[PDB]
């Protein structure tokens, strides 16, 4: 259900939800077929170790079972610095803010990518936190503290967006 969303916002959300589902699907597949260190993995999740790979694999397995198109969306927030937000314990509802409408459907810091970021926050999906924001900080987190990287929402978003594309 939509709450406080204009017609244009509903249309953008519909496209973003479908793209986010695709992002999660492709990301899950990647994690299932790559069971050793690769550029795309280490860049966002740090040094490859089975434990952490299992952690992210679980997150995407859970998110893949989510139906993004059936999520409830709320467009009342007007915070320009925030893309969106959710309550980890209240699954299925995403609250969109100002920056969301200025973001492209797909790509880096995209609407679709933001939904992946927010979905990862739900406890049912792994309950990621926000230890770092942005590609620069996310990459730094992956190198310096991989344990937090696999529990950081933006690292999941960037791994999924994969832009620039990495093998
Ligand atoms: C992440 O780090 C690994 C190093 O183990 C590379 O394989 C990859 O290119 C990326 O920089
Ligand atoms: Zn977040």
């Amino acid at each position: 259900t939509y709450n406080g969303c204009s017609s244009s916002e509903q249309s953008a959300l519909a496209a973003a939800a479908s793209a986010a589902q695709s992002y999660v699907a492709e990301s899950l597949s990647y994690l299932q077929t790559h069971t050793a260190a690769t550029p795309r993995y280490t860049t966002w999740f740090g040094s490859y170790i089975s434990s952490r790979h299992s952690t992210v694999l679980q997150h995407y397995t859970d998110m893949n079972s989510n139906d993004f198109s059936s999520y409830s969306f709320d467009c009342t927030c007007t915070a320009a610095g925030t893309f969106a937000y959710v309550y980890p314990n209240r699954f299925g509802t995403v609250y969109l803010c100002g920056a969301f409408w200025k973001a492209p459907t797909t790509g880096t810091d995209s609407q679709a990518g933001t939904l992946v970021h927010e979905s990862s926050h739900f406890t049912r999906n792994g309950g990621t936190k926000d230890y770092a924001y942005g590609q620069a900080a996310a990459k730094s987190l992956a190198t310096m503290d991989p344990d937090k990287a696999v529990m950081n929402a933006d690292n999941h978003e960037y791994f999924s967006e994969n832009n620039p594309a990495q093998s």
